[PDB]
């Protein structure tokens, strides 16, 4: 009795699997996006198995594999995309069923977790969703927004990009606390117009600090709207897509047709450098109308953003996808870029804070040990965007 | 609708896995178990200790931890939680239980609180932390697993019951290795009150997720902290040997002013024996048989140790790094141990590579290593066999 030793475990320092979303990505294939506890030492094979349980008890086994697109180190959890693919539509009949997932600890699979990842009710399967035409031409997948964010910037970003991507475009935001009541009011005209979706992901709080927030959202957004549009764009609300003179959005995407994804080089802008000029009413100018100074360094590599055809994507990361079918284009510099106003969206008050002489229009200005040049490309569109906003939401 | 849900499933790593909670003195306790390490989150304190007495009151204790194993490569790390009070929280002997809080990190507010141990009213007996103690020496064995040979256990128990004398006890930890054959070999010693075979077969739930040997040494350390003057740590394929001119009492007297000392190794072949028909190897014991010692010089070799548990807080598998007092390694002339590597899990006759009688005086190269003749243990076989028949029959 006393020599019958017992090992009493307490607490749960890491779940095996945390599901954020589960989506059908075609007549034949599904994706489960979430978090996983990585194995240590013990060999884990398989990580998962997928089954479809039709509503009359019959089960069809699926070919399952996973992708771990985040850094892989430094956090309790790693973002995981579980790809379940069947030989035929397991719900071809449309009688309904359930995609079930098995999650394993080690190859000595005594213990495992089985759960329903999603249910399709009888008659709800709809093959016309994976056939053209799709809901939108373009879809913006937003980052996870947290902190003290400026409503005025959201107002200006939405107006600019609602114009940039045209009427057949939708915008998906992920609210992790950053969407203030004031930011929400800025998005409200577009929400009410059916153009913007604001997802509440404030329930992620109990996991904050235990995984990489941006890698989860990009992959969930990738599969939640996999067939909603033809091109999914990934960038932040302090970043503005721009087409150099002599290009349309349809022109550039047509030149990029035969590529599954393409990257977009950055035009880094100062969020503080403005002209010393009592002529200008900076409190009444928009961000990209005021911040006209671009860091001028040549031949230095900077962070990039990207657009992707989710049809041919299985997972993705923050700056591009590593899990696609098809080619990847990077030579995009002459035809599409994005202006980046770093550390602008969290700034209260006037963004204009370091004021330069009018001499700086034609000379190189040194600020924070970096060279800058005048660039008014975006300021030239401020008038066009403001009319568009008035003509679209009043 | 758009209110996203995060559905968690499973438990891939508990926060704390207790194996044993122990009173280490009038003022202090220890909780030995496993812990999940924090990953990029600040965890401080890891634990808090509280004594809820049957009197009603509740006194907090100073709590600190020790992580004596490698600290990486496994889901869990072995932990010894040390709870010390300014006064015996049960001087009243009114009873009470030692509560232990375990925390995930500073960010999260809730934690895990459980009963590490409970002391019924009138069970505390201070005289158990003062001499005389139950035994003079105690042996703390390893986690026993695999297909183990019962004949080796019998030879080992017979030798070390003689080596350590009558006031000695032997603690074995059965994690699967104590077959019915092995158990029968130990049964004469168990029935005589000289050996304890703990059942730690419940360890299989966590097999592969922590360092087996590090957990057992630390639970044995505190489980029998004041049971003996000295606690010896080594395996059943290892035999403590005293170069002639030294007795156990003699050596331990020279070492008294040291809290622990390490013991160098004499590596033996578990396969090499003489090509000699006058030898009846099926009727010879292991150390009576395997007479060839690996002879390389200046080579870093594993060591074993003995420790005065009363002044130890945690330990490892080759020595402790959490003690008060000196540590001694210059022991090479006075005490050693013969190590018969990969012998215990071998079925059948150990003698398997047979050498000419010439090998008594030359170096023998086997598997690329040099070996020499060494009959120091064989000389004692008759003594051990006489002691066995005169002790267990
Ligand atoms: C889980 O993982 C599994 C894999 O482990 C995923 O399943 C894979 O998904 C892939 C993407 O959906 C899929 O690849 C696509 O298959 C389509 C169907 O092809 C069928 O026919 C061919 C024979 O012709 C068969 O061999 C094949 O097996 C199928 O039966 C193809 O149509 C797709 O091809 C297009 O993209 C590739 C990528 O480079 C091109 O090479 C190809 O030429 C096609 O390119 C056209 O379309 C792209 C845009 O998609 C344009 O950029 C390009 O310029 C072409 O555009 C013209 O043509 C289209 C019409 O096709 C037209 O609309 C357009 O306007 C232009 O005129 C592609 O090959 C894999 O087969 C599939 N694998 C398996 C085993 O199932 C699963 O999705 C994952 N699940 C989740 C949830 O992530
Ligand atoms: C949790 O953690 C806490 C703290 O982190 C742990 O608490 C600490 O535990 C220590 C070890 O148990 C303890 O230290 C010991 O205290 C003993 C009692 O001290 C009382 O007596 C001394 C006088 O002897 C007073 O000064 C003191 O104020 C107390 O009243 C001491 O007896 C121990 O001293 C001996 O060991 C040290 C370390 O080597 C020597 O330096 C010292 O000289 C003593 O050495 C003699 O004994 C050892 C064997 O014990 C011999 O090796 C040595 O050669 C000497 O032997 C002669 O003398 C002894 C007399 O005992 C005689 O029997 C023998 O035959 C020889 O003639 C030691 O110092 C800390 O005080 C204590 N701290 C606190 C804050 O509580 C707690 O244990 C942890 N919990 C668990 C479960 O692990
Ligand atoms: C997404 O792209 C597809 C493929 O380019 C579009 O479908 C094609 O549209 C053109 C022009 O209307 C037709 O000539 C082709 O026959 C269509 N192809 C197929 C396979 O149907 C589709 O219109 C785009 N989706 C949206 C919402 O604009
Ligand atoms: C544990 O060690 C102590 C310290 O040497 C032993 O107690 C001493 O024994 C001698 C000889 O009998 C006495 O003269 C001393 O007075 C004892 N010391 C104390 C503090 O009482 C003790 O015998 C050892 N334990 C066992 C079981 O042998
Ligand atoms: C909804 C559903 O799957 N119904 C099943 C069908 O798939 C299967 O082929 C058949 C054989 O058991 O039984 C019925
Ligand atoms: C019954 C049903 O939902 N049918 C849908 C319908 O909305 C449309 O014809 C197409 C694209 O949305 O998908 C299908
Ligand atoms: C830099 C700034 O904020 N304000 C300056 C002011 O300091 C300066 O006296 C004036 C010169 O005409 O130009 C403006
Ligand atoms: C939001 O504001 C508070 C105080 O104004 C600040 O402590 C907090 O850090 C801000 N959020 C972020 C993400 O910086
Ligand atoms: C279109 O993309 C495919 C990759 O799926 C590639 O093999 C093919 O060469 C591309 N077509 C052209 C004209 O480059
Ligand atoms: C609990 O025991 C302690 C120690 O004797 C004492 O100080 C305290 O008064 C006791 N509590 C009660 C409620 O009597
Ligand atoms: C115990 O024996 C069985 C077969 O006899 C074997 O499969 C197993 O591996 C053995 N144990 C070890 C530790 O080798
Ligand atoms: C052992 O002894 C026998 C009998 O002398 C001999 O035939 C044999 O070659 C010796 N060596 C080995 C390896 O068996
Ligand atoms: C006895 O041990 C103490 C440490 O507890 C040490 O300071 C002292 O030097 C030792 N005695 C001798 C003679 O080395």
């Amino acid at each position: 009795d006393p020599n019958k030793r017992i090992f009493q475990a307490y607490g749960n320092a890491a779940a095996l699997f945390v599901q954020m979303g589960a989506y059908r990505g075609g007549p034949t294939t599904f994706a489960v996006v979430g978090l996983a506890s990585k194995p240590i030492h013990v060999f884990r094979l398989p990580w998962y198995k997928c089954e479809w349980i039709s509503n009359n008890g019959s089960s069809i086994r699926a070919k399952a594999y996973k992708m771990l697109p985040d850094w892989g180190y430094g956090r309790v959890y790693t973002v995981v995309v579980v790809n379940c693919t069947f030989p035929v539509n397991p719900n071809q009949d449309n009688a309904g069923g359930r995609l079930m997932l098995n999650a394993y600890y080690d190859e000595s699979q005594r213990k495992y977790e089985k759960f329903t990842a999603l249910e399709e009710l009888p008659g709800s399967y709809n093959e016309s969703k994976f056939r053209p035409p799709y809901q939108y031409e373009y879809l913006y997948c937003g980052s996870s927004l947290y902190g003290n964010l400026s409503a005025s910037r959201f107002r200006e970003w939405m107006a600019y990009h609602a114009w940039f991507f045209g009427p057949s475009s939708h915008f998906v935001f992920h609210d992790a606390g950053g969407v203030s009541p004031e930011v929400r009011a800025a998005l409200d005209p577009w929400v009410r117009a059916g153009r913007a979706t604001v997802q509440d992901i404030r329930g992620q709080a109990e996991f904050d600090g235990y995984y990489y927030n941006q890698f989860l959202v990009v992959n969930d957004c990738l599969h939640r709207y996999r067939y909603s549009a033809n091109w999914t764009f990934y960038f932040d609300v302090d970043e503005y897509i721009y087409l150099p003179e002599g290009n349309t959005l349809e022109s550039v995407l047509k030149d990029f047709s035969n590529y599954t994804q393409f990257t977009i080089e950055q035009n880094p802008m100062s969020s503080a450098l403005c002209f010393n000029d009592s002529t200008q009413d900076y409190p009444r100018q928009w961000g990209f109308e005021k911040l006209l100074f671009r860091e001028s360094r040549t031949g230095i590599r900077r962070d990039r953003k990207y657009a992707i055809q989710a049809k041919n994507a299985y997972a993705t990361g923050v700056h591009m996808s590593e899990n696609v079918i098809g080619k990847t284009l990077h030579q995009t510099e002459t035809k599409i870029r994005y202006y980046h106003y770093h550390n602008s969206i969290q700034v209260p008050g006037e963004l204009c804070r370091e004021f330069l002489p009018l001499s700086a229009k034609n000379n190189v200005t040194w600020y924070n040990g970096l060279p800058y040049v005048y660039d008014d490309n975006m300021k030239k569109l401020a008038s066009t965007i403001k009319d568009f906003e008035r003509n679209t939401i009043g």
